[PDB]
């Protein structure tokens, strides 16, 4: 908008990144390159703006550590962290198997 | 509305999300923290999810190193980037000195 982001509004902002982030990783990503995601999940996990946020992430991400392998693996992590937020904050499980079709490819209905 | 984001929604909720994570950089960052935050940076610019965008901002940042020493530097750093992107696109230049009412506090007029 014009105004700085409440946590609501960063959230939805961060997760958009993210999400996408994850939906264009490679499908065959290089050793190098599945480090480097790796390091920058572990990385924003520090520096996320809302402290509590950040905080409970942190925690969700040390327990769970992302699965840089794949496209689809870290996708899917993505999405799997997102509903532990979600369960925390009593929104709905986002079904999984659907990240693609949400952040990629559109709903198969071709409502987007 | 639950779609994938095109790049102008992609663009605007990522630079949301930039711009507030330099806004609550500490002030006084741990030389740890300088050096993470720089690596968050590079590794940004080889997986932001538009190739057109990410090569381009690559080519900056590679004549324009971040500059991570205090919030406020990295804040600065951060808006000259996004204003050398503005200038390429055609769109206003950003006052940086106002970033933190943008961004952080809300305008000085109480607007927020
Ligand atoms: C790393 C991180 C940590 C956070 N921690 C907290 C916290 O501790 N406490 C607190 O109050 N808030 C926290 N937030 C904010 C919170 O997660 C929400 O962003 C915010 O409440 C706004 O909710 P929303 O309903 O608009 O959807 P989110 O912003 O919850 O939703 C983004 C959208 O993405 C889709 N989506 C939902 N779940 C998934 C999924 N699992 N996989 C793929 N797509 C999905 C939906 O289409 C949805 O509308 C955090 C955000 C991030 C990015
Ligand atoms: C790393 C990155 C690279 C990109 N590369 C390209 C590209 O090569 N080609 C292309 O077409 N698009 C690119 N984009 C997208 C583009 O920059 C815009 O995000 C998009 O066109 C939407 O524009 P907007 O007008 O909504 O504002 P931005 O999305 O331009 O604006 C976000 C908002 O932040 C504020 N703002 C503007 N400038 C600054 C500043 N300098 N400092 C602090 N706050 C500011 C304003 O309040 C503004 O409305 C990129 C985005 C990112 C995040």
């Amino acid at each position: 908008e014009d105004c700085p982001q409440d946590r609501e509004e960063l959230g939805r902002n961060t997760w958009a990144f993210l999400h996408t982030l994850a939906a264009y990783y490679p499908d065959m990503p290089t050793p190098e390159q599945q480090q480097d995601m790796a390091q920058f999940i572990h990385i924003f996990s520090k520096f996320y703006p809302c402290e509590e946020c950040a905080e409970d992430i942190r925690k969700r991400i040390d327990r769970s550590q992302p699965d840089t392998s794949t496209r689809v693996s870290f996708s899917q992590w993505l999405c799997r962290l997102h509903n532990e937020v979600n369960r925390k904050l009593g929104k709905p499980d986002f079904d999984c198997s659907r990240v693609d079709e949400r952040w990629r490819d559109g709903w198969k209905d071709g409502s987007c």
